[PDB]
């Protein structure tokens, strides 16, 4: 079985490549960064542009809901992360203690607590309520490329131009685990699956990995697109097949099958890199978005 994903929609208005795309938990939303210090709302649904909300200094590199799709947070070159509240555009928090860019932030499934990546090789765990950094971690010795929680918020994976992924316990912030291959390229993005017993990891070796880190073993291999100089978001699709997706620098989306390994689909459309894919929590929905030669993004369906 293999999904028929076809253009629905293309959501122009970014004046500088898009950084990262979203789907608001509830399914209602497409939240959108871009180098043009903006982040754009869309209905998920029909591609309708709804709103910008604005107040970063320097270009934005990526977005992350809460769990009650209330809230944004979003991370900046100007070295801080914002917490915004959707409904009114209020910047709630501005998150201070990076120094250097911002490149990628998520909430923790409890969404009481933000985790930051930066230029200045920390990982940071911030608290919601009070803006305040409660932890910095001595993560990696280049930028760190992506953070992320798993399932119930125990554990965070980040990935660095160092070549190492590391899980961090939340609590402690004592580094658990650090994955090594029979080599170390540049990490170009890592997130936990689902379940949270995988981790999915880009490498600028073209190749995604599947790991078991609890086995600390590779599982699964996938190739096939082009990934030797960008921070691509991969993702896990879970509403109908078991999909991983990719964006690729040849401008394409990339389907595979999770458990074969095999490419199911190329999504053609895109005229620059496919930076930034995401996947609708209910509905086979992927959102993807582009650097700066074509500055969309893009709302593809499938009937599996
Ligand atoms: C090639 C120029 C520099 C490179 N720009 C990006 O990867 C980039 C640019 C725009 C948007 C996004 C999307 N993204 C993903 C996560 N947070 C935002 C990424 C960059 O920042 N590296 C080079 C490649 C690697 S591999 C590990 C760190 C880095 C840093």
């Amino acid at each position: 079985v293999k999904p028929n994903y076809a253009l629905k929609f293309t959501l122009a208005g970014h004046t500088k490549a898009v950084s990262s795309v979203k789907f608001s938990p509830n399914g209602e939303w497409l939240a959108s960064s871009s180098a043009d210090k903006l982040i754009k709302i869309w209905g998920a649904y029909d591609g309708k542009f709804e709103k910008t909300i604005s107040g970063h200094k320097l270009g934005i590199s990526d977005v992350a809901w809460s769990s009650d799709s209330n809230l944004l947070v979003s991370a900046s070159d100007d070295k801080t992360l914002k917490i915004w509240d959707v409904s009114s555009g209020k910047c709630l928090k501005t998150l201070k203690g990076h120094s250097n860019y911002v490149f990628c932030c998520n909430f923790n499934p409890q969404s009481n607590l933000i985790v930051s990546g930066s230029f200045d090789e920390s990982v940071r765990i911030w608290d919601v309520k009070t803006g305040k950094c409660l932890k910095t971690l001595p993560a990696h010795s280049d930028p760190v490329s992506a953070v992320h929680f798993n399932r119930d918020g125990s554990l965070i994976v980040s990935s660095s131009y160092d070549g190492l992924c590391r899980i961090w316990d939340t609590a402690s912030g004592q580094c658990l685990k650090t994955l090594i291959d029979d080599d170390n390229p540049p990490v170009s993005f890592v997130k936990f699956s689902p379940n949270g017993k995988y981790i999915l990891a880009a490498t600028l070796d073209n190749t995604l990995k599947l790991w078991d880190y609890s086995k600390g073993k590779c599982l699964k291999t996938y190739t096939g697109h082009k990934n030797e100089k960008y921070c691509i978001f991969a993702n896990f699709s879970v509403t109908g097949g078991k999909w991983i997706v990719s964006g690729s620098e040849d401008n394409l989306v990339y389907i595979w099958n999770l458990q074969t390994k095999e490419i199911v689909q190329k999504l053609q459309g895109h005229t620059d890199v496919v930076i930034s894919t995401a996947c609708h929590p209910t509905e086979n929905i992927i959102a993807s978005a582009a650097l700066e030669n074509d500055k969309t993004i893009k709302l593809w369906k499938s009937d599996c």
